[PDB]
């Protein structure tokens, strides 16, 4: 022999090599690949289309008896790079695929001198999962990635793990944070899927668990909803017989009705109807509608509509009571007949103004009482919302 | 002979193999492929472009007399993996294609020892279908997938099924739910398409039938439309001679006119005009316009416009009737001439106020009667809408 | 000889075959391809980018003297499938390309025993054309598809038709309807393009003619524009001295000014300015502005602004005329000096109210006359619009 | 010899041909390619991303001494088609690339009998350029396309032109018009780029110059801005003591403030701040704000706020002047004490009404004068805008 | 020997060359590649997805002992072009990849006569980085590009620099400006990443540092926020007892509440909550709400609500003080009983008007004082904003 270089090893073990055969001596022995996965980024979550988009780093090794050499008589070389398109590579795919993500190809693999061939590749994957939007900003999502051979059965290709599942689960080394989703764990699980008798497939199932960071939807949702309550609370201080109080309240209701629709496009809702945020917005609207209807009732109650006297059943029910329940406090005959008519024409205007003053007195007491009831209702709703947030926030 | 391995089988039957020929001994015998399909996901439905996007799992087998071996004298091997790019593969396409979906390639096939070669592959397909939007949230869609050989005729390539059509039709095993579309059935149908005499093609036609889940468009459509009726019903309680009732009603009409346009972009409408939802919105607007015109009529009827007396033809037509149809109830001479002028200057103001009070009395009776008629009309429309929904919802 | 199979024919005529040469015996004879096209779908029309996107079915045949065999002594085979990547294929492209559409490849062709090789393929094409938007919902579009060889000249590759042009023009067999565009005809035309002397190219030019279905833009354009006229016609019935009539009219003008802008994004306009729909909207706004200015004029005319008496030049011009043109109908001396001052303080208030009543009488007659003129103008515009639509609709 | 066909020429000169070598006999002689370009379409201009997208037609030829034959003894053939993937092709790229546009490949080239090999190909290119938006609808853009070899130096590959630069510059034969951009010229320029000593590269630089057609942004910008001035000019005719004049002006300011924001998204602005159109809109808003502030000043000046008498310093400054500057014009004693009190209670109401009438008289003269000043200011702005447009429009 | 050409060199050193082996004589010696990078364009920055998109120019060289020749006896050739797909190329990738950018391939490399093979290629790269939006328009971003071999270890492939790091850092020669991001420096850094013992990888880490040009978000943010303060300052000059002052203020608050939401979509916010711009907008709203509440307080204070006399505790607290703190200043008996009643009916109306005048006098002094306080608060906020901008702007 001689020494051209140590490309004569690669000449030795790729001369008569057939990349089509499953590389075993005895065909009864399965090829056992050993995989694991580290998660790199969560690229997209489509809650409408039920489609997850991540990016992982992937590696695998297997053993073949056709890529073996003694490490002596080749100047002590124990591993080398072989191009990927010249050896047998197993078809390990994902069941949950809905599309093909673009990922760089890696043109080389390692091969040790026992036949342990190692493959390293990054791969973008676009999978489909069931996403629960029962509670939109505070939600964990449990997505599956099932690695399986698409053709070969479990007596043909078998799948194990590279390393221990306790350290696959607790691995957050290169995950890109600051990206709306916190990784929690990547839990592997082995299952043998049998489609029927005598055809069973090896599957390795990774459960990724991600939690949404709720800080995004606390300035885009909680701020204008809490904000348009203080405009109501200021707008109750308008006197009801002005006329612009109704125009105030309907303008503010218009301003919030625009807000609900301009929010409801950027917040998805799938297979349930609405989350609890939709219930809290309906309660926020039910407060504002009765805030409007109270002003409509007082403006109806306080007007000049040639109306009758206030009822003494409901005068001492309301003025003497509500200051102690809550609040507190021959020609001379002709001239006589001419003057009596002028006195009568003035006293009826005087009486019709005193009736209006009594109804205006009833209306302000009611507008104070209903304002107290509304203020305590808004306060009791706000403390319920805070004490429901603090149960989540603590631990 | 000897024993290198059992790659010598693959050396035996791929040495002089030609992947260009249609692999039969007698050229008069057609190659019969046997296909079936399980549906995985409905990715998109473009009602505007009439384009469906699904993702299926696909499999097929056929027989070739060039891939046969005796299972003895090869150490009892009965099947093996052969790369896909080294054997003849039929060109089974879809007639309804409009684009190419990205799908992973599967580089291996099984080959049994009789020549039964099996191919498993997933494939994303983007097809075109006719979509009826006659009833937008409650609609089934009947889409076709016609598998056919694009070149070969029925004496050259023939298409059958893998398994029975009764179990292709009732197969929902891996379909991704929670995704706006329920699968109902995938019904296969064989047809021999003859383009003319002496050129006929085999076609296998799958009819997928999907039904939209109507829960999405019942919180984005039914909630604000039913919601802006209660603002009208509250807004009738304003007294009409205030002036802000008209400003209330036109603001609410503005608020719903924004709503119709901001909805009509996210709801498609194709080849029919509108669905029935568009008719129900036009009726919802026809109620609101007459709600506006009633207030315009009462505000015209109740004003101070130096107007004449109320007509006694229509005074006892309206006050004595509508409380029983529906509702219920030398210097002394100079001073005399000076005082009579002051009495005359006051009595005309008194008369012009009593005329205005009589017209204000007519206006409130009309505003009560028209409010009752409007409330019963809205109630009779709502119960018709409920009893049309309950026919769909039951069974 | 013997009988392996009839793959020995494909061994016979693809052994020493060179797929690079233009396959003729005499190099002076041109290769004549024969093409035709059936239209399948109109996928997109971008009026802004001037880009058409269709999907066609395409087929072609040509003759080569290197793929010939006698049908005897091969067990009577007269045609067979040959892979596409092993024979010469002409480069027939489109001049109007701006991009590459994704289309499935067809890996096989037929070859008859005279050398007639037939190719069938579907192809998505994205071309560029000039689109006229002079009349937006009622428009035909005349788009060209010029098939030509990109390199070879007319003494090298020549292009004819498969079948007669009278039956290419009248072919609507597989076109997908219900898709905003009706196909009308696909008219072929042969032209020899000479770029200069001694370099001429064969071109086959298909003119596709498509017509838009105008039903889409008759519920999204004609309905709110005709709708916001009846709100004006109702809003004239408000009495002008109320104060909320101006607030009515400016709110309705705001509501239509939002409508024009929220429509003008989804309706394109290219190289002309606007279509006639833009002129009809400007006339619709010119009616609404004079509807506003009439109310401004009457509200200016009817007010209490310490104004003078109505002019008798224009009192009998307007009250006696317009009911026949159109409408119809020592201490006693001290007390005397005290009372005369009170009479004088009342008679000036009486006079200042009678002046206001006379101006209020003029204002209502003008508000009736201008309402009649506006109603007849709107009616004369609507019948002109109907009689312009009916010329299009008939035949 | 014999005559199979004239594929024996292609057998002769592609038998031992190496497509990897730069095809020259003497390695010191550079390969001179000769290129030119005709512009077909301007597909997109992203002013935000500074990215141009065009579509050109491209051609080039070069000479190689390995593709030569005598035209005799091959039956007088002087040119033939050779596939592109079998000869040496230079790497001519563009420096300004930011992406890869999709373009059809052309699989054949011509080769003459001297070695002149001609290549024709269309190519979509996506380049980056500096875009000036100093004047948005009236702007020319000067974009560069630098053709260069990406690897080879000027003693290895050299670049010249096909034809004369005077006829490359004036070539508008197949450009697609009606597409928002007029082509003006495509000016070529040769530069030898030397990165350092002893490494210089040949570059051929095409300057495309395109001009925007300003007709698009004259109906979407100039029409509502000129339109909302006439609503102001009509709205000055409201009498200021009505109360709805302020509600008119703020509603119109709201309507234009919506307009500015809903325009400012579809008009880009990059590296300068704003164009001059942004300055003209700020002046359009500065007119409308002082139109609002004038009404606020008159409404403050005309009210009933228990105010004092008009100042005689500013009464003859304003009523006697502005009609010549611009505009034009024992018991009897008890009854006496009772009546004197009634006279005193009426004369103070009379005085407080005459004071209000004098302030109302001052307010109308000011509302006429400021309306004249505002009308002349709007007219002087409009004629300045017209005489700045007409300088551009003429020649 | 003879002279065909100098393609016999390429015949000499690519005849028995194996492109799969790592090209060294002694396998213990690592292949040292030498890279550097010049930055060309910043294509996109997604602050939501944390994804950077740039375009660089890249070059590298390495040494191989299999591509060596003596420059004599080949007619003095010292370098030549070899196709890329025929030699060994190292796999230098980026750790921060999330996708594959489209970049043109370069089909040739240089090879010198010592084996120094040089590779030039442009490459679009889409990477992921952490982006801080703590201060949105004034922010630098520190993004990493880690070049590493994806498979080979540091005894197999090693990475150095082409040129000195001081001139890689200060290199801005071909960067495309005018594009929202200024390049500052590209700083290289070498690190040996050891994943565990006996497996270490060579990494070359480039830190690109880019700064946003803040001029874009100073006309789209600072202009309407500073603009809607002057509308408030004008709107305080309305007299509070008019009624349209409240309708002014709530319309302006509506107009700014639309503005905040229509801005907040085009300005991202990630992992922090909000930048300081969000705090400045909340302060801008806190000024406008107290501007509204002041008008509500004065309108409540100034009305006719059958109210009592102004308190003398707070009359000399406010009228005598605030003009020195800030601002400045038998039948005759029957007729007697008839007249005394008329005097009494007038004097109570007189008293109820004088009470309203005293409250109107208090309200205007308060409306002046609060206007001065609000104007000084807005001025003190504006100068704080200017003196915080000028610290950034200086040097
Ligand atoms: C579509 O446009 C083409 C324009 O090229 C029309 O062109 C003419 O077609 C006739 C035959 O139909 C030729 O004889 C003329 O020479 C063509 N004229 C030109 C200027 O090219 C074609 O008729 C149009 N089709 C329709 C339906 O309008
Ligand atoms: C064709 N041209 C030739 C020289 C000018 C630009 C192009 C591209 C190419 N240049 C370059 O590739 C290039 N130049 N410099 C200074 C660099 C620094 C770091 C990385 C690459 C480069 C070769
Ligand atoms: C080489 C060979 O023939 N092996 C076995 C044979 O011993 C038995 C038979 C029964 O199935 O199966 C096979």
């Amino acid at each position: 022999t001689t020494q051209p270089a140590l490309l004569r090893l690669s000449d030795h073990l790729l001369a008569n090599y057939k990349k089509g055969v499953r590389p075993v001596r005895d065909w009864r022995k399965p090829t056992t690949v050993s995989i694991d996965v580290i998660m790199y980024a969560i690229l997209n979550v489509d809650e409408k289309n039920q489609v997850l988009t991540t990016y992982i780093w992937y590696r695998q090794y297997w053993t073949d008896e056709f890529l073996q050499w003694t490490p002596e008589d080749f100047d002590n070389v124990t591993k080398l790079s072989i191009p990927t398109d010249s050896i047998w590579v197993p078809d390990i795919l994902i069941n949950e695929f809905v599309d093909v993500g673009k990922s760089p190809n890696i043109p080389y693999v390692y091969v040790h001198h026992r036949g342990e061939v190692q493959n390293y590749k990054p791969l973008q994957l676009v999978t489909a999962c069931s996403l629960d939007i029962y509670n939109f900003p505070f939600d964990v999502q449990n997505c599956s990635l099932t690695f399986t051979s698409w053709l070969h059965t479990i007596q043909d290709i078998n799948i194990t793990l590279w390393r221990s599942p306790e350290e696959v689960r607790s691995d957050k080394s290169i995950f890109i944070n600051q990206g709306e989703w916190e990784l929690l764990e990547v839990f592997p699980q082995f299952k043998e899927f049998s489609i029927d008798i005598s055809n069973s497939y090896a599957e390795m199932k990774f459960y990724v668990i991600i939690r949404r960071r709720p800080l995004f939807y606390a300035v885009s949702l909680l701020l204008p909803s809490i904000f348009l309550m203080v405009v109501d609370i200021v707008g109750f201080c308008l006197p009801p017989d002005s006329g612009e109080r109704v125009s105030f309240k309907i303008t503010l209701l218009l301003g919030y009705s625009v807000f609900l629709i301009i929010v409801s496009d950027t917040l998805p809702a799938t297979a349930i109807g609405t989350p609890l945020i939709g219930v809290y917005f309906v309660v926020c609207m039910a407060l504002l509608v009765i805030s409007l209807a109270e002003t409509i009732f007082i403006v109806r109650l306080v007007h000049k509509q040639d109306l009758q006297r206030p009822v003494p059943d409901w005068l001492r029910h309301l003025v003497l009571d509500r200051i102690a329940w809550i609040l507190c406090l021959l020609a001379v005959r002709g001239l006589l007949q001419e003057l009596s008519s002028i006195r009568h024409f003035l006293e009826k205007r005087d009486e019709m103004r005193e009736v209006a003053r009594d109804w205006l007195r009833v209306g302000y007491v009611l507008d104070r009482l209903l304002f107290r009831i509304y203020l305590l209702a808004v306060l009791a709703y706000s403390i319920t919302l805070v004490t429901l947030w603090s149960i989540w926030h603590y631990s």
